[PDB]
């Protein structure tokens, strides 16, 4: 099941304005990866300049004591995922990222490595969206067309990153999704939120609150430290 | 060709805050439809409560002197489009609207009625997006998955409605689209803009400016009255 195998750190936003790349989440990255991970595999596909993206991510991970391989430098991305000790999918355009995961045959390979082999997964922004059941609640523009909005399904609910309190407001847009048939919960992570998933346990971390939307129900609001395990099953 | 057959009125936004539904565009609706049109066929699919939407649109069109039929009350939507004297597609969620046009077999039927038979088409917001080549530059959330982002193709360029001057800014999001291969121009219509297309002529109307994005180029900015015929070919 998920109990001994799933490890996810799902970050809303990579950079606090004025802060460094991954700075506000760096302590929980260290605790999450530990020293049993030596190199992280980065997926840069959400941004167009993958070389510049990978160089940026590498500088930060090397500072934290990890090597960084970018899948876009491997001749065989599936093999790179097969060998990964940890996977980090960064932010950018969520549709570009999801289409690239399908185009490179990485949906099944990443799900396998994370949920079957127990490899830790870090997402930020678009990379948090693609950890979820689907990208239905992204904020991004549909600049390309993936073959489905279904994503890695590492968790069975949706996430709206960089959730924004009151052109439809964010809650209005999420309410329309919940007009659709049988749609799953939508966890609104504000900019300072991250969700740590360890097996069947999920915990809100960071310094901002998260707003939980359920179909047909009034949203319920949740403080850092909040137990979200019930969203997993 | 388009010269004697295409008639489009593409509105960015249906309601100015504080104003009435379609009030800021009502003079150009009257001039566009004339008295040779007696009834308008409404497509309400962008919103969930289609009955309430149709009642709202009908009140406004009846005030302007037109009957209003809603396709969602016809037993055969294709037949309703075949018989329409004019088509109005209103705002709501663009993905819900486009998927519903495909689900109801209306993409080919509306293109035929407008571009081959010369029936006038009015779009607002989501209904302006679906008049274009594709919905790649919508602002809306992907709450459902149409089978393609290709739309009615009544014009060969993209439109970003409710364009917003400086979470990626609007220009940043459009610039990412133009990182993609061979993407067409993106006309940014601000809230007060509408585009009148008559055959091979296109004219910006209203009381706000429009910002034109071309792949690899600095955006060029355009005053009401501006001739956009070059975007059509
Ligand atoms: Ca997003
Ligand atoms: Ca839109
Ligand atoms: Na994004
Ligand atoms: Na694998
Ligand atoms: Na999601
Ligand atoms: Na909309
Ligand atoms: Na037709
Ligand atoms: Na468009």
């Amino acid at each position: 099941m998920m109990t001994m195998r799933r490890h996810l750190l799902l970050v809303s936003n990579s950079t606090l304005h004025g802060g460094g790349y991954l700075e506000h989440c760096q302590e929980h990255i260290l605790k999450f990866l530990g020293a049993q991970v030596k190199r992280v595999l980065f997926i840069p596909y959400a941004l167009h300049d993958r070389d510049a993206y990978a160089k940026t991510a590498r500088q930060k991970f090397e500072a934290l004591g990890y090597g960084l391989d970018s899948v876009h430098e491997s001749p065989d991305p599936v093999d790179a995922v097969k060998k990964a000790e940890a996977i980090f999918i960064g932010g950018g355009n969520t549709f570009r990222l999801l289409k690239a995961l399908y185009d490179n045959d990485l949906i099944a390979a990443i799900r396998k490595r994370v949920l079957e082999d127990g490899v830790p997964y870090i997402g930020s922004s678009a990379g948090t969206n693609v950890a979820t059941i689907s990208i239905n609640t992204t904020n991004d523009m549909p600049i390309v067309y993936p073959p489905s909005l279904k994503a890695l399904e590492l968790v069975p609910f949706n996430i709206n990153p960089h959730y924004l309190d009151p052109g439809e407001t964010r809650e209005q847009r999420i309410t329309q999704y919940h007009e659709e048939h049988d749609t799953p919960p939508v966890l609104g992570l504000r900019e300072g939120c991250f969700l740590l998933v360890e097996g069947d346990k999920a915990t809100l971390l960071g310094i901002t609150r998260a707003r939980l939307f359920l179909r047909g129900k009034n949203p319920t609001e949740h403080e850092p430290g909040h137990d979200f395990s019930f969203l997993l099953g």
